[PDB]
């Protein structure tokens, strides 16, 4: 009920604090809503930057994603009729990504705080976060029906888009910027192995589509849709005809079919909130920013909101320092910025906006071209996707 | 009355086109609808880039670049209240871009065809184009009620925007991508001495602003205005007073003010029509493209598709092959899709769109960050603002 830092929220972000500060010898307590067998089994593919897999590597729990992460050095951008295989590798200078799913990483991380001994109570939705300018914080939340209280120097606010650590920041301080995209994603998962080991991009007038590699035999598909979409409206064979028009170009080989399952649509939208500290509350992760998925970028600026976080508390604890605590937010948000503007960048050159400007959608185009084409173009992206510097 | 290559239009594009084909020895006649002295003087300003002024060096009509231009290495984008001067010289490898502006452009291409006698009728606004899919086209023209014609082998539309050789082509061929800005510029030219030997851009939440030096003692000074802003609302000391709130930053001398003479309200629009020929009908410079003045790239297109143009018109005279004629539209087309792309990412990044989503109008000083604090950032502007190849 006392600690040095309360952690609101059991995802990838709170593990991943409750890790480093444990391995630093600071004190945490992780609460989350939901069950521990509902946070593992919570399946989302994974595309880690490489500062990503740096990270867990350097805090112990790299040696999973050493052994089967799946290293990946190109995008196939296909377009006009034909692929465009931008190898980032090779454009970065020698960084790449790693496939490697998100429910793996949890588990790791959940495996690495449970040997541990970190305390992370499950099933405990946190009602308020209040104190945030007293001598401790304190953090309201019920477990089953009976109320609880963790008193804490700091609160690091874990709980994602939808949690409550946001909304606990002053009214007078806090400030939102977002932009819903009139569109979203239809995610299946074909029992089929894919056609191409290279993550595909299908950036077409037609929609967007995007094929990826879940596992040697199963494939992820995904297929621009209305926000609004019910997926009982896309039939297998819709599917398909729409994927095969998106994906397939001459030259390559055409769409592998098979079983679809896990059929779902998920949300389009840029978020970001100011300022990310207030006080004894630090927000990290999905609780102060989301992305459209487009450029694999959400869990990877997680990680970095963590990785300055931990950094900071381990400068007040450990050094006495509160200098780096007070520029959590500072150097969080330039960052993120950057991200929010390359996941912009991406999602609108490479969805169709229904009723857009005819003049605007022919720069998709000239935008992917430049992109693919240029030594400019290649390099922006690459740098961007493979991960842009942590300060 | 009969001549090789009939051009409409005595703007930069046409008067290029006939000192270029006359240099070679093939035959051309011009027709302008307006007067000698007003397509002179239409616009006193304009920025070059360096494939421009070779092509004029080269043409034999770039010999007072060293004189009357200015030759650039970086513009200073201010925003933030801070300079950030992006020296495209070094992030282009060498490349850099003049102040030349296109009043001393035409005067030149005057000079040229005055001494190579091209014949150039003024006053005589050509009314109907015909004949593209004949043996032989015809040009119509008339003056105070009277009907001239001009027969020729091909017909080089170079009429601007409000031409008519645009609307000549047959019905269904023409494709037309047009898009406006909620906004227009506010020039002026100012009897004042440059407050920094860089041009310099004002990217401030108040509105765009730009000062560029025509000379040592005068300045050309944008302001980003209403679309259809009345120059009598702007007083000289209301004009001076705006340009010092979005251009003065500490550290930074202060903009000096002088006399005003010129002023006038110019719109910002992006235009784009597909094709660029049809049959003997061949369309270059703003008659088949304009773009905002935000990169400079207007004349430096239309000489970009004059130097394709008369390459290809010198390529069908000489050695008779129309190869080069039947690819006129689409590598220009290829060209100036970049350079929409480019002068609309421009556009959008430096002005202040009223009633614009929050996260869009943060993501311009990203936009900004990035552009200039990133080498890949800068060296994409570089080779932009420089001029692409041509091809
Ligand atoms: C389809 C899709 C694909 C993606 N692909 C990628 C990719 O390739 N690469 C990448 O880097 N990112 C990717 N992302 C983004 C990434 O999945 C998210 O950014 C990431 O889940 C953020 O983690 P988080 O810990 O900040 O938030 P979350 O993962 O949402 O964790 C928040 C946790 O807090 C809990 N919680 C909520 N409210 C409360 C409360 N009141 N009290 C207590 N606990 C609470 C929740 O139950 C949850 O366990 C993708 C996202 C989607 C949707
Ligand atoms: C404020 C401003 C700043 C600019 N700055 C730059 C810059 O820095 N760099 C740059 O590269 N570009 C710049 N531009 C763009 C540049 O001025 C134009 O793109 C350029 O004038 C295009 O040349 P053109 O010959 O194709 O068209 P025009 O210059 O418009 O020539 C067309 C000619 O045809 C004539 N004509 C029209 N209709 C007929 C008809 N029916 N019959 C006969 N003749 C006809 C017109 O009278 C005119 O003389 C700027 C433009 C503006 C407005
Ligand atoms: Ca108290």
């Amino acid at each position: 009920m006392r600690t040095q830092v309360g952690i609101v929220g059991a995802g990838p972000a709170g593990l991943m604090l409750a890790h480093l500060l444990r391995r630093e010898g600071i004190d945490a307590v992780v609460i989350e809503r939901a069950a521990r067998e509902h946070v593992r089994t919570r399946l989302r593919a994974g595309v880690l930057e490489q500062g990503t897999v740096e990270m867990l590597r350097e805090a112990g729990v790299g040696g999973r994603i050493d052994a089967v992460g799946m290293e990946m050095h190109a995008i196939d951008f296909r377009f006009g009729g034909r692929s465009h295989r931008l190898d980032f590798h090779e454009a970065s200078g020698g960084r790449r990504a790693w496939v490697y799913p998100q429910h793996e990483v949890v588990t790791d991380l959940m495996s690495a705080c449970d040997a541990g001994d970190v305390p992370i109570l499950y099933e405990a939705p946190v009602e308020r976060i209040e104190g945030l300018e007293d001598d401790r914080a304190r953090i309201v939340f019920g477990q089953d029906g009976a109320a609880g209280e963790i008193t804490c120097d700091f609160v690091a606010g874990c709980d994602g888009f939808r949690g409550v650590s946001r909304g606990s920041m002053p009214a007078g301080i806090a400030r939102g910027y977002d932009r819903i995209y009139p569109f979203g994603w239809l995610g299946i998962l074909a029992d089929a192995p894919p056609a191409s080991p290279d993550v595909t991009w299908g950036c077409s007038d037609r929609g967007f589509a995007m094929m990826s590699m879940r596992s040697p035999t199963v494939t992820r598909l995904y297929l621009q849709c209305e926000p609004d979409e019910d997926p009982d409206a896309w039939s297998d064979d819709r599917i398909w005809s729409e994927l095969h028009r998106r994906l397939d170009v001459e030259g390559m080989p055409s769409l592998r079919e098979g079983p679809i399952r896990d059929k779902g649509v998920t949300a389009m939208r840029s978020f970001l909130s100011e300022p990310m500290q207030h006080g004894r509350l630090f927000l990290a992760g999905d609780a102060a920013h989301i992305v459209p998925p487009t450029g694999a970028k959400g869990l990877n600026s997680a990680m970095a909101d963590i990785k300055v976080l931990a950094a900071a508390l381990v400068d007040h604890y450990r050094h006495g320092r509160s200098d780096r605590l007070a520029t959590y937010s500072e150097r969080c948000l330039r960052r993120m910025w950057l991200v929010q503007r390359f996941s912009a960048a991406l999602t609108t050159m490479v969805h169709q906006f229904p009723g857009q400007n005819e003049f605007v959608r022919r720069l998709q185009r000239a935008d992917l071209d430049y992109m693919t084409g240029t030594h400019a173009g290649r390099l922006q992206f690459a740098e961007n996707f493979t991960g842009l510097p942590i300060e």
